[PDB]
C-alpha cells in the first residue's frame, strides 16, 4: 500500500531537476528525499513537490541529543523501500565505492538493506564521465547489487555535447517503477 | 617505563564510554587522546581522567606557524607505542583503508609507524556492520597488520539488537595489556 | 605558441617553495594555479608572480550561477596543456586514487583529459611516505598513465632526515619542459 521511495540528490549541476522528479513519484508513492550539501547550490526548495520532506544533514545532529532517540540514517534506511540517487555525482559515486560515510545520504547507503532495491542515475560531465575511475566504480556497484540508469547524450551544463547528462526524470520513474510491479 | 598510549575516538555513538575507556589505562600507561570532529558529539570532556591531554584537529594548525616547528601527528606518532581507536566509526575505516587523511587521526595512521601495534575497536549499527564495504576494508587492515578488536551483540543505538556494538573497554584494555607484555 | 600549464598546490608543508616553482614556468609557459584549502596554510600569495592568477575553490561556485555559465573545473582543464601538481599531498593522492572529487583541484583530476600530461610531485614525511598505501596509489596513477616525480632524501619539516621532501622545483621545471619537446 504505497510504496515508501527515498529520492536523493548529489552535488551534480542536473540536481536542478530534482524538484521535478520528486513530482513524477509523488501519486504514486509515498516521496521522502534526501540531498548532499553541494546539491543545496542546484536545488530550488520552491520547485517540490509540498507534499515531500527534504532532509539535509543538519537533520542527522538534531534528531539525536542522547542515547535512546533515532538516529535518521537509520531510521530512513528502514522507513524506505528503495532508494533512488538522481543525480548521483562523480563525487558521491566515489565515497560509494570506497565505504565512506561523512553525510547524511552515504550513511544510508553505508548502512543500506541490499534487500532493497537501489537505484543510481549519474551526472556529469563527459570526460569525468568518460574517466576510468568512473567505470572502476560502476562495477562496484555492480557487485553491490545497484542498479545503474545510464546518463544520455544531452547537452551539458559545459557547453559541449555527449555523454554524462542525467537520464531523464520519466525513464527513471519507469524504471524504478516497472521493476517494482515485478 | 609506562608505556606511552595513544588512545582515539571516531564518530560513533560509543563514543559516549570514551572517557571510561580512558580510565582503564590511565594507571597502567601514559595515556595521551586523539579524537574526530565528529567524535566531539558524543564525547564528554568532563568524564575523560584530568591527566589526559587531549588533541583535536585545531591543534595540528597551532603547534606549527613556520618552518622547523614540530608537526603534531609526527610528534604523536613517534611519541605512541600504541595506538587504540575504539571507536573506529564505518567512516575512519574507509579512510584508513583508502590512505585517506584528511585530519589528526587519520594522518597519524597514514604516517603511522607499523612496527609499533595499533588496535581498532569497530563500533556501527548492524547493517552497516553487516555491509560488505566492511569486511573489505577489515581485509586491508589485516594486510597493514592493524588488530581487529570484534564488536559485540549489544543494544544498538538504534534500538534494535545485534552485531556491530563497540568490544567492552575492559576486553580492549586486557587485549592491548595482554599483547604488549608478550 | 606559450604552452598553457596548470601548476597546483596540496596541503603538504612543501606548499611553501609553490611561488617560486610558478617563478620557475612563467617566462616559458603561460601559467595559472589552482591550491587547495589546505595548501593555503603554508602557501604565500605574495611570494608568487604577479601575472600568475591564482584559483581557489571559492571560484568554482562564483563562475556560475544558473545554467548556461562556464564550468571552471571544465574550463581550467580545456584551457590547459599540462598540469602539474607540486607539492602532492598524501590525502590528494589518495582521493586521486580513489576517483573522489570535493574540491576545485581533484574534480579538475576527474575530468582531466589524459591526452595531455599531468604530473605529480609527492611531499610528505617519510613515514607516510614509506607506508604501503603510497605505493598502493602511486601504482594507480602509473595505471591512469601520471608521471611521477619522485621525492627527494633532505631534512623534512618534522626535523628527521629521510625520503619524502619534494623535488627540487628545477627538475619539477626540466621534466617537464624535456617532455613537452619530445
Ligand atoms: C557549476 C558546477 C557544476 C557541477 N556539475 C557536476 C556534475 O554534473 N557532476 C558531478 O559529479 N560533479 C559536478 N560538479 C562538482 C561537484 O559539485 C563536486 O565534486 C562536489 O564536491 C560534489 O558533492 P557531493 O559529493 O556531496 O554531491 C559541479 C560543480 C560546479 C561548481
Ligand atoms: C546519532 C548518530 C549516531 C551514529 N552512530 C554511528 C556508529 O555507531 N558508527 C559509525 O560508524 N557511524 C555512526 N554515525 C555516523 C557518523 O557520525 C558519520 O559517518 C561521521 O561522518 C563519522 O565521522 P568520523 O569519520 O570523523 O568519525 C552516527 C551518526 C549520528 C548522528
Ligand atoms: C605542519 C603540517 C605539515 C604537513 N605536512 C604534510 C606533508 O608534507 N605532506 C602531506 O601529505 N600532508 C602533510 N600534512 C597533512 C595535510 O595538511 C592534511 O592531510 C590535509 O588534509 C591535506 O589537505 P589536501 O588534501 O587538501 O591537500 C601536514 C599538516 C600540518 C599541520
Ligand atoms: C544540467 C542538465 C540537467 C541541463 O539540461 C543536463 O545537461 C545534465 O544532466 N548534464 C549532466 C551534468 C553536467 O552537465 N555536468 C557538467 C560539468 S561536470
Ligand atoms: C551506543 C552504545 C555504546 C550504548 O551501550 C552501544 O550500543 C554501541 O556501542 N553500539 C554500536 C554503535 C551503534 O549503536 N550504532 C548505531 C547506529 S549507526
Ligand atoms: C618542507 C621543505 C619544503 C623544507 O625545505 C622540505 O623538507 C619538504 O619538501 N619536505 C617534505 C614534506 C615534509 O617535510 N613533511 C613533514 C611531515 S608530514
Amino acid at each position: 500500500r504505497k510504496p515508501r521511495v527515498l529520492l536523493a540528490a548529489s552535488g551534480s549541476v542536473a540536481a536542478i531537476k530534482f524538484g521535478n522528479l520528486c513530482h513524477c513519484f509523488t501519486e504514486w508513492a509515498e516521496v521522502r528525499a534526501v540531498v548532499t550539501k553541494s546539491s543545496l547550490h542546484f536545488l530550488d526548495k520552491l520547485s517540490l513537490p509540498q507534499e515531500v520532506t527534504l532532509y539535509t544533514d543538519e537533520d542527522e545532529w538534531s534528531s539525536w541529543n542522547k542515547i535512546g532517540d533515532p538516529v535518521l540514517h537509520i531510521e530512513l534506511r528502514r522507513w524506505a523501500d528503495v532508494l533512488v540517487i538522481a543525480p548521483l555525482s562523480a563525487n558521491t559515486l566515489g565515497k560509494i565505492a570506497g565505504g565512506l560515510c561523512d553525510n547524511l545520504l552515504t550513511c544510508i547507503i553505508r548502512a543500506w538493506d541490499y534487500t532493497k532495491p537501489l537505484f543510481v542515475a549519474p551526472a556529469m560531465n563527459t570526460l569525468m564521465w568518460n574517466n576510468p575511475f568512473t567505470e572502476r566504480h560502476l562495477l562496484s556497484l555492480d557487485e553491490l547489487g545497484i542498479t545503474l540508469i545510464p546518463p544520455i547524450k544531452k547537452r551539458l551544463a559545459s557547453g559541449d555535447y555527449g555523454n554524462g547528462a542525467m537520464a531523464e526524470p520519466s525513464l527513471i520513474y519507469s524504471t524504478v517503477r516497472l521493476f517494482w510491479e515485478s
